[PDB]
């Protein structure tokens, strides 16, 4: 509802702007409340150094009657020469501050205790902290020059552009921006455009685009906007919950901006900017949790009026944490309240989930539940293992939580690391030795990647029978928690060195890596279109933590011959696929173990005697492989010796007359055995399937 016309009217003759006193306007509109006739007549003839006038100052707020503010400075004078209006209308905004008690600024991130609060994303999601700044010897944004806006962008993007290590990136001018680059920086959510009604009524849209850029940092965890609102926005954040981090970047880069061009500072204000709003820190802190059980508590409201932050809507039971004051409190305190208040809430949170958590799952009563963990999850083996936890923190709960969740689970229980599998040994053996049937723990298992150890001649070249030929390996890196208890850090440098290896990979398995954060709906559907694409876990998946912070650390790898393919963090840490059209077992496998042995001799897989190859997954443990041939068999399938034949080498068939040969089992045996079990077995099918 912006009328631009109207106030034109009121501003060519420099008179008192009556839509201020019109009925629509909105009643909590600070230039409404504090530009009273008097203020107005006493400063309508006044100009700064600038030229800027009152009416330039509140034009917004008479253009927009729905401004809460509704003024902007064009300079640092307007701020002194327009005071009667500009100290009402802080003093208002910014109570109880007072600008006769001073503000003071802080930026040394030193300064700052804050621990990591969420490691394993529990309960945080993201962080992020933005600053307003405008450079020493400029108007601001509202009276800026052409000249000087353009020395604004020079000057920043020199210092920019010289930054090094985390905060080292590019600068993207708006002004010959071209559409690719326009489109990414859309995607990325780094993009701004010409300024709303409110921006354009207070003239700074002047020479759009000129001036304007934007830069971020590789990392994109760093972002600046120049010349949009201020001269300078400047945003630290990334997921998870490390905001010691976060801001000690921020002060990394604003302290550098600050020694090498110097801010617009005053005692009484702070840090300068355009909307009043904006001074003292300029800052806007940032957390997204997930507290659904906080709310509810009776001391959650005064928590956020102790660190005077406030908790909004942003994602079920997540809450934005942000700050409410910008001026009396310095940076540091502000991020200082910013992670104690958002700890204190967590901990209100914590408290609910460990008393709910406490007592028996009452669901698992249902003896209509009929997964093993309701078969083997005795109330006294719930009191005997509930106060333990793994050294990364991992309790049987976490352990359990997806089959409590989802009742019609046919296992229920995942494994956070390598340790829940021997301190909840009283549960895990039971479920492990139930699914594996008929496998024993004291067995032990073998592991086997050496290919020369398959007998496998070409069962059928021509292509007649075997349409496919597939081998897939789950693997977990060795040193790493499982893919349920994975910290934010580990997913990263998971992905990081794997990649890495994954990269120095030549011949038939060189290929490229498709990360999903990032990922371009054109690179998306050439993926769909190649199966080659993975989405989120479903309810399983995300009731046992699989899911924390997707996309990031996923991704995607696939050889030019797309008889390759691996798929990083999804359900374990590494899927790996071997694939070729035809029949040739032994060629699909020997180059699975080239891939497998040489990831394994860089990295080092998680391992055991007793599991084989450990898996967040249970049923995915031993071999953690699924051998599968795409064939057609009518004739062997009807044969009485179908089963004799399915039953001695371990395998089955579902049909997707095309049928799914898989096999069975994934401890007691090599992957040796089983692929050269696999063709023993779908050989015997065809040597009925051809017969005569
Ligand atoms: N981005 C901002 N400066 N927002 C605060 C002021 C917004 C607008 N001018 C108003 O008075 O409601
Ligand atoms: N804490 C976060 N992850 N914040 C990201 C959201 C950024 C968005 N501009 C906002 O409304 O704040
Ligand atoms: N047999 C394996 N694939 N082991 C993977 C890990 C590397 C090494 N054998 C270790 O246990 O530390």
């Amino acid at each position: 509802m912006a009328d631009p016309e109207t106030a034109a009217k009121f501003k060519s003759k420099n008179a008192f702007p009556d839509p201020l006193n019109d009925p629509k306007c909105n009643p909590k509109s600070l230039v409404k409340k504090y530009l009273t006739p008097k203020v107005f007549e006493s400063l309508k003839n006044k100009k700064t150094k600038l030229g800027i006038t009152l009416w330039d100052c509140i034009n917004s707020g008479v253009v927009n009657l729905d401004s809460g503010v509704g003024v902007y400075a064009g300079d640092e004078e307007s701020y002194t020469l327009f005071g009667p209006l500009f100290d009402a209308i802080i003093e208002d905004y910014h109570s109880p501050y007072k600008l006769a008690t001073g503000h003071n600024s802080d930026m040394n991130p030193a300064h700052v205790k804050a621990p990591d609060l969420d490691p394993a994303n529990r309960y945080i999601r993201s962080t992020r902290i933005r600053v307003a700044r405008s450079l020493k010897g400029y108007g601001l944004a509202p009276g800026v020059t052409k000249a000087h806006r353009l020395e604004i962008e020079k000057k920043v993007v020199g210092v920019l552009t010289s930054l090094t290590g985390d905060l080292a990136g590019k600068y993207y001018p708006l002004s010959g921006m071209d559409e690719k680059t326009r489109q990414q920086l859309v995607d990325d959510h780094f993009l701004f455009k010409k300024g709303d009604r409110f921006l354009e009524a207070a003239g700074i849209n002047k020479e759009w685009p000129e001036g304007r850029g934007i830069y971020h940092n590789n990392d994109k965890t760093f972002l600046v906007w120049l010349n949009e609102e201020d001269h300078l926005r400047i945003i630290s954040m990334e997921k998870g919950s490390d905001i010691g981090s976060v801001f000690s970047r921020l002060c990394r880069a604003v302290n550098e901006i600050d020694k090498k061009l110097g801010f617009q500072h005053t005692k009484k204000h702070g840090y300068l900017t355009s909307c009043p709003s904006n001074l003292g820190t300029g800052m806007r802190a940032s957390v997204h949790v997930k507290i659904p059980h906080a709310k509810e508590h009776p001391d959650f409201e005064n928590i956020l009026t102790k660190y005077h932050i406030q908790a909004r809507g942003i994602d079920a039971g997540v809450y934005d944490i942000s700050n409410r004051r910008r001026l009396g409190l310095s940076e540091v305190q502000c991020v200082q309240d910013m992670y104690d208040g958002v700890k204190a809430l967590m901990e209100l949170e914590k408290e609910a989930i460990a008393k709910k958590r406490s007592v028996f799952p009452e669901v698992l009563k249902n003896p209509e539940v009929k997964s093993l963990l309701r078969k083997y999850l005795t109330p006294e083996l719930f009191d005997s293992l509930k106060d333990k936890k793994t050294a990364k923190g991992i309790s049987l709960y976490d352990c359990i939580n997806s089959g409590v969740e989802n009742l019609d689970s046919s296992c229920g229980v995942y494994a956070g690391d390598e340790e829940c599998y021997t301190l909840f040994a009283p549960l895990f053996d039971k479920i492990v030795e139930d699914y594996h049937s008929p496998y024993k723990l004291a067995n032990k298992h073998t592991s086997d990647m050496n290919p020369e150890k398959v007998d496998a001649p070409n069962l059928d070249p021509e292509g007649t029978y075997i349409r496919s030929t597939r081998i897939r390996v789950a693997r977990n890196v060795k040193g790493y928690a499982l893919t349920p208890g994975l910290t934010r850090n580990e997913r990263l440098d998971i992905e990081r060195k794997v990649v890495g290896v994954l990269s120095s990979l030549t011949g038939d398995l060189a290929g490229q890596y498709y990360p999903l954060t990032g990922m371009d709906e054109a690179t998306r559907q050439k993926l769909v279109n190649d199966h080659f694409l993975f989405k989120k876990g479903d309810r399983f998946l995300e009731a046992a933590g699989v899911n924390k912070l997707w996309p990031e650390g996923r991704g995607i790898f696939h050889n030019n011959d797309k008889t390759f393919l691996v798929w990083i963090n999804e359900e374990d840490q590494l899927r790996i696929i071997s694939m070729e059209k035809g029949s040739d077992i032994g060629s699909v496998f020997g180059r699975l173990c080239r891939a497998v042995n040489e990831i394994d001799k860089q990295l080092g897989f998680q391992h055991t005697d007793a599991h084989g190859y450990l898996s967040g997954c249970p049923t995915n443990l031993g071999t953690g492989m699924r051998a599968s041939v795409h064939v057609k068999i009518p004739k062997a399938s009807a044969h009485p010796d179908f089963q004799k034949i399915c039953d001695e080498f371990h395998i089955q068939a579902r049909g997707i007359g095309v049928f799914d040969i898989s096999n069975r089992r994934r401890l007691g045996l090599s992957e040796v055995q089983c692929v050269q079990d696999m063709y023993n077995g779908v050989k015997k099918l065809l040597e009925i399937e051809k017969s005569t």
